[PDB]
């Protein structure tokens, strides 16, 4: 993506080097008092929260390119005690202290706009998925996640749109939709298999009825059309 | 809130004049091709979406002072087909076409950062609620919004924290929920005291809405302080 690529060059030409991360490592963690701007360039992460008793709550998944900020831009204080965990095999990220980010975005408002609108995408995304979960429950949520994965990682084949994403575990798909006990994930997947919306062949899901997914995750479909029209359009 | 006041003054000095809306009016709506940045100075609004079914879903509640942007700052296209509806009797809001917001914010970045941080508040807020609901189901969820009412509209009284928000608007907000409420009052958390309900056990709400309590501490520290 162009704006991301420009942002990447802006950061590098200002002395910020890319870091390489590996599966299961934390780019930032919930016990660090320093807050950061993470430019996740390539790879997949998840935001997590570890509770009092050690329970791990998976709250949000992100793919590069994207901007995750662990602290408020103005106060530089924490927006929440969260970790950012790499779930792809490796990931490339630029880690900027928030105070350094303010100075960087201050000097080029084109990049300020890019980061601002990334936040706007996150806001409307959470609203869209709450909208879909409120109407259709876990089915809307699972349909939404599958739709997003289909738009981002889909490859049309004679067997349907192949979700070309490795390590796409059922519980990993469950977590990304908001479902901890994988009882519900396997069940919803069974309804979608029975109604021929998806098949699971080789190691991937193949979407056979995109219209069905869009029908039960309509607000997330609209979110993708408004936020990423060029990606939405490739499969519409 | 100080950044908000300075933002209000910054808008007025640049000609932006506020408008008072009344309950059920739409400050912006899902059918308008033009997008807006709303500085909600005073009052209570809800973000709604009217589905194809004709169903009206309540997605978010906003209280002044706060900023709600119906369109992307760069592209000026919609972030979603949403309405912003007034649920307080009146509300004061500054309505800025998003074209103009870009120039307003470029001139003074202190206010750019203010608007930027309202977005971060929304993002973290949604994740905090999702965390509580995923751990404690509907109990966390109920506890969460009882916690919100307690913090935003809580007065220390002899009988606990009286929810001081006008009960005219309490209805807007409000299945298995009846049972959850009964166990609440059953377990003394909230007391039915002549239709003036009181929160008698903040620690219980805090216990089952922990990530939302943390969000208030981190995002609204003055508000969080009063009842802690
Ligand atoms: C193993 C596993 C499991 C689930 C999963 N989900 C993935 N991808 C996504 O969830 C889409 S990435 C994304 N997330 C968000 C926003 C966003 O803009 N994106 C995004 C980024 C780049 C391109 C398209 C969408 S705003 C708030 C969350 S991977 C992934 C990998
Ligand atoms: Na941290
Ligand atoms: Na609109």
């Amino acid at each position: 993506n162009a704006q991301a690529e420009e942002f990447k060059k802006y950061l590098e030409t200002n002395g910020i080097k890319p870091k390489q991360f590996h599966k299961k490592e934390l780019i930032f963690n919930q016990w660090d008092p320093q807050e950061y701007c993470i430019f996740l360039y390539d790879g997949i992460t998840k935001l997590t929260s570890i509770s009092e008793n050690g329970t791990i709550m998976n709250l949000q998944y992100y793919k590069g390119a994207f901007v995750i900020m662990s602290g408020f831009i103005d106060t530089e204080t924490s927006v929440g005690y969260y970790n950012l965990e790499v779930i792809s095999e490796q990931a490339t990220a630029y880690v900027i202290k928030i105070n350094e980010l303010k100075e960087l975005l201050s000097k080029n408002l084109t990049h300020f706009f890019y980061v601002f609108q990334t936040l706007q995408k996150q806001v409307s995304y959470s609203l869209a998925k709450f909208n879909d979960f409120s109407i259709n429950g876990k089915l809307g949520s699972i349909c939404g996640q599958l739709l997003i994965l289909t738009y981002v990682y889909g490859k049309e084949t004679p067997d349907g749109i192949k979700i070309t994403l490795d390590n796409l575990t059922m519980q990993e798909l469950g977590y990304s939709s908001g479902i901890a006990h994988s009882s519900a994930v396997s069940r919803i997947i069974s309804k979608l298999k029975q109604e021929k919306v998806i098949v699971y062949k080789n190691s991937c899901f193949y979407v056979q009825n995109l219209d069905y997914l869009k029908r039960y995750a309509p607000k997330l479909d609209e979110w993708f059309y408004l936020a990423c029209p060029a990606t939405w359009g490739k499969l519409n």
